[PDB]
């Protein structure tokens, strides 16, 4: 009743029955434009209505982690929100049928307007999966959390949606812009009016482009605060070892994440181990899981326990002084060999695969060199 009317469906039946296929399509197009927006922001107001500003005063989460759930949502909102007034002018200053769009479309995705869309777009889109992540646990452990939301649920302005379908949602839209914008455009007649609306439809590819990876960005960023939080140095700290002196003292998350997978590392014959792998921008860390931790162990290459002597392979490796190369002898494994001012010594891990492998050799040649 309150969601506005479509167009199909209040258009006079001659205005319809009288113009070109182009324009009606073009017509279509805009409506849901303008519906779908006035959906979304409704949705947004419920959200922040129904279930940020409470659990605020209810304080489940600590107000940092809170914040961090719905980024500046307060302010996702006003974005959307204004720019949908700007379209219900337009058709409210135009019945029957809205001819120009574009400048509208500018309105909001370009220039200026276009970057703080982005920047309050990209805040809130990459943290989708920690908020679902950290929502669907608490609501899995504290009851008086989950009663919250099914209250919040059951409520009348809450229809149709759901907590954990409304936060990806905003991820969905900008996935939407670019193909109605698009398709706005195809069917925009008069020249003029026409290219504005294919550079509206350019912004928002940008912006998709952007936000897509600012997403990679944070869950690859969060991916090490945990690792960093997991992690153990008591060995490294205890050790006398000078290839590990710089590790002390060790902070992994201001450095950028390349790749990352479980091998095996053989540090003998008779020594297998499974890790953990981080390649970062310029390490390779050897992660061994020993239960909810992450630990860092150097471990003797002396297959005898344990009279002792030689120097002993290291868990924190820097990769100025890499090389990759085949293990001849296990098709599935491979060296990579180290070169000190002291000394050479050299690593050998499996993988799952061939061709998982060829993909390691290829990253850490890749970012070593460089």
């Amino acid at each position: 009743q309150t969601s506005p009317p479509g167009w199909r469906e209040l258009v006079p039946p001659d205005t319809l029955h009288s113009l070109p296929k182009s324009q009606v399509k073009r017509q279509e197009v805009i409506s849901e434009l303008l519906v779908t927006e006035a959906a979304h922001v409704r949705m947004l107001r419920v959200l922040h209505d129904l279930f940020f500003q409470p659990m605020a005063e209810c304080l489940f989460f600590p107000l940092e982690e809170l914040q961090n759930i719905f980024p500046s949502l307060d302010e996702l909102i006003e974005v959307h929100s204004l720019f949908l007034d700007r379209l219900m002018k337009r058709r409210q200053e135009s019945g029957y049928l809205i001819e120009e769009i574009g400048d509208v479309l500018l309105a909001r995705f370009d220039g200026a307007e276009g970057s703080w869309f982005q920047k309050i777009s990209s805040r809130f889109c990459s943290r989708q999966s920690f908020a679902l992540e950290q929502l669907k646990a608490k609501q899995r452990k504290d009851p008086r959390f989950c009663a919250f939301v099914q209250e919040a649920e059951s409520r009348p302005r809450c229809r149709r949606l759901q907590l954990k379908d409304m936060i990806p949602t905003e991820m969905q839209r900008l996935t939407k812009y670019p193909l109605l914008l698009q398709s706005i455009g195809q069917n925009t007649e008069e020249p003029t009016e026409r290219e504005k609306v294919e550079l509206a439809a350019e912004c928002c590819r940008e912006i998709l482009h952007h936000v897509n990876q600012a997403v990679r960005d944070m869950e690859d960023l969060l991916r090490l605060k945990d690792y960093q939080r997991r992690l153990d140095l008591s060995h490294l700290r205890q050790s006398s070892d000078p290839m590990l002196s710089e590790f002390k003292n060790l902070d992994i998350t201001k450095k950028k994440l390349v790749h990352e997978g479980p091998l095996t590392w053989r540090v003998t014959k008779d020594k297998a181990v499974e890790v953990h792998v981080l390649l970062l921008d310029d390490l390779l860390l050897l992660l061994q899981r020993q239960d909810e931790r992450l630990l860092l162990k150097s471990h003797s290459r002396t297959l005898t326990p344990t009279p002792d002597g030689k120097t002993m392979l290291r868990p924190v490796l820097r990769l100025t002084s890499a090389m990759t190369r085949e293990v001849a002898t296990d098709h599935k494994a491979f060296y990579v060999l180290f070169t000190w001012d002291q000394e050479a010594q050299i690593y050998e891990l499996v993988a799952q695969t061939v061709s998982e492998r060829k993909n390691w050799c290829a990253l850490i040649t890749e970012t070593a060199g460089s």
